[PDB]
């Protein structure tokens, strides 16, 4: 149910062996480690999680741009660029994050879909 | 070789039947019609063109954005959204050309692959 | 009461002597030039109309994204960045324009106010 | 040192009263609370901080944008909008950290300069 997929706007391509790490909001408001892997060649990092194991919730996508950017041997802003959203039942079923980086400035969006 | 995507910040979701316009410039400088459709329930426009017909050159592809709003009984700022680039040989071979859009705004970027 | 303003992405910084040209549409739709000017130091285009010459109609600014990337000597994917729109038709409004540059990709949103 | 600007991209407006949490990067890795603010009418945060206070390190920057959409009464997709990066490490720089907010999308950038 759940997708990430990542973007280099300076060489116009895919994103590839980005490391990601997803959280889930534990009811002590602390961040569990959930899920994570690297982009694949497409940019995009499938097979995460199962319906079963994501319920609703908060998470939150974690994604290493500063790394990213570094093994390019381009200077970096961020430390990681962030996204945290709730997960609701009662909306569609499949989430796709996006991410599209550039050294100084990014942009996300959701593209939630059944 | 090229693919066309369109994404609604708004809803969250795929802009789907959004009117996509495909142009390549003239030698007089004026802009020919080369292809065109409608996005489809995932926001894409495939099979505008072949690898044969798509030479170099600089083509312009005009995002029927108003239309799109308006169908939702909402306002927007522009006219269309408009994506103007060169195709070149010594590239990567396939281009997508995705706009994300808002009433009052748009992002677009290329992704350029082999 | 039009404003146009330019960020470059790659370098965190405003985009600076960024080429714009505005046009308006005639009546017989074609592209008449408009005004023209560059972005000063702070990324900023001030100065392009008046109150009373920016009337209704269509505009068009062309920013030339290109000529600023490869003035930079870089290959961008772009020719230029157009934001296309219908101005004044509910009476005056002031217009920001802005722009967010990266070499394969940009982003455009509108601040309009009411004086 | 550091302002914050924030844009509304569904009604091209500036995104007022948006209230930003800024938190640095304590000792112990622990997020410490530094600066906090509403945006104007301008959708700008100005006075967050001074050159002095504001000495190398890792800075948080956290953008309610979910109060904003809801206190409008419109359900969107992000908690908040954070953005996260190392600051004066090469001496003091004045930092604007722009965001431009859709209800499923937010953009940021950064204009770094050096005074
Ligand atoms: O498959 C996609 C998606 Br989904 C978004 C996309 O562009 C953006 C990604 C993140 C933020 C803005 C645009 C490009 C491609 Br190709
Ligand atoms: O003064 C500004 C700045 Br700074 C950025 C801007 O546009 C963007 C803000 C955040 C992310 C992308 C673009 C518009 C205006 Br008027």
């Amino acid at each position: 149910p759940l997708m990430v997929k990542v973007l280099d706007a300076v060489r116009g391509s895919p994103a590839i062996n980005v490391a990601v790490h997803v959280f889930r909001k534990a009811a002590d408001d602390t961040w569990e480690p959930f899920a994570s892997g690297k982009t694949s060649e497409s940019g995009e990092l499938h097979g995460l999680t199962t319906e079963e194991e994501f319920v609703e919730g908060i998470y939150k996508v974690e994604i290493d741009t500063k790394s990213y950017w570094k093994a390019l041997g381009i200077s970096p802003f961020h430390e990681h660029a962030e996204v945290v959203f709730t997960a609701n039942d009662s909306g569609p079923r499949r989430y796709t994050i996006a991410a599209l980086l550039s050294p100084y400035s990014y942009s996300t969006t959701a593209v939630v879909t059944n």
